């Protein structure tokens, strides 16, 4: 029905307008979402219908994409081997902002993760903490990580930081569609049709796409939608360059293997449906 329904049950506002939800205006999501609406991709992610101000602060104005459904189940998968930027690997060399929150995370998960100097600082760079939950979650070897889901019941779960291998993320997504044969083959058929998108893409094959989600929407009237979300850290490559969005990254190369996660994705899903 809509997502603020949901959080009423951060960067996200109610807009007075039926069908549709405000998310805090940033410059590089704004550009993005802008070339999008012109894109092969333009199905494949929320419509923007432009920026509106509300309380002196600057939002995008989305399409809300739980307003077709009934009570809707919401997965977000983080797709990408790299979940930070490249400048952040510059930034902590040259003066990193040590971050003590990212320590106690790190220290909860495995008590021997962080380094001796780390443990004396209680703190560790961002890049250090983004790698480190990249390798305990699916991140680097599948290329894609569960980090949320919000059920038709009210329940919602982040619970999955040590969710790594193959057939652990096949359990998330078989207990997400709870045996929906119809809801899996919607999902299936969508991913497929957003890879074909993706790999004709002008916006794709120019952008590096870090830190953006696959968003599963379904309800019990078996309706199942797939869109791209957080263009927050996507951003052009310079002087006509491209990614292959499969090839391993290296710092240099700007590589995201987001299609390396989407095949990823899609063999899993595949694998469910023959379950
Ligand atoms: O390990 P988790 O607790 O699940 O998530 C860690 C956070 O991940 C964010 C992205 O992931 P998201 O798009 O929010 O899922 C980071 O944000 P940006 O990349 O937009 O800057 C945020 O960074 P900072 O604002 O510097 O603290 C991290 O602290
Ligand atoms: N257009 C949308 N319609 C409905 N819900 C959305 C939409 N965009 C984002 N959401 C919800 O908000 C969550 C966070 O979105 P995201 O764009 O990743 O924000 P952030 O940049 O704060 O991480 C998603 O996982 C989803 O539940
Ligand atoms: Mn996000
Ligand atoms: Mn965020
Ligand atoms: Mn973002």
């Amino acid at each position: 029905g809509s997502h603020m329904s949901w959080v009423q049950l951060g960067s996200f506002k109610a807009a007075g307008t039926s069908g549709l939800i405000l998310k805090r205006c940033s410059e590089p999501e704004r550009y993005c979402l802008a070339r999008l609406m012109a894109d092969a991709l333009r199905g494949c992610v929320p419509a923007f219908h432009g920026v509106v101000e509300r309380d002196g602060e600057s939002y995008l104005q989305l399409q809300d994409l739980l307003d077709g459904f009934d009570g809707p189940c919401v997965l977000d998968c983080k797709m990408g081997v790299r979940t930070y930027l490249e400048e952040e690997l510059t930034k902590a060399r040259e003066r990193p902002k040590l971050r003590k929150d990212m320590y106690k995370k790190m220290l909860a998960v495995d008590p021997e993760a962080p380094t001796e100097e780390e443990h004396a600082q209680r703190a560790v760079t961002k890049p250090r903490y983004m790698q480190w939950r990249e390798g305990i979650s699916s991140s680097t070897t599948l290329g894609f990580r569960i980090e949320g889901i919000k059920k038709a019941d009210g329940s919602c779960s982040t619970d999955f930081k040590t969710t790594r291998s193959r057939e652990q993320v096949l359990r998330v997504f078989e207990e997400f569609v709870q045996g929906d044969e119809e809801v899996l083959r919607r999902y299936l058929n969508r991913l497929q049709q957003i890879r074909d998108t993706l790999e004709v893409s002008e916006f794709f094959r120019r952008h590096e796409v870090i830190g953006s989600s696959l968003l599963f929407v379904h309800d019990h009237c078996h309706r199942a939608g797939v869109w791209l979300i957080d263009f927050g850290k996507t951003t052009p490559l310079p002087d006509g360059q491209i990614l292959d969005h499969r090839r391993p990254w290296e710092e240099g190369n700007r590589e995201d293997g987001y299609l390396l996660g989407l095949d990823n994705l899609i063999g899993i899903l595949a694998s469910l449906a023959e379950r």
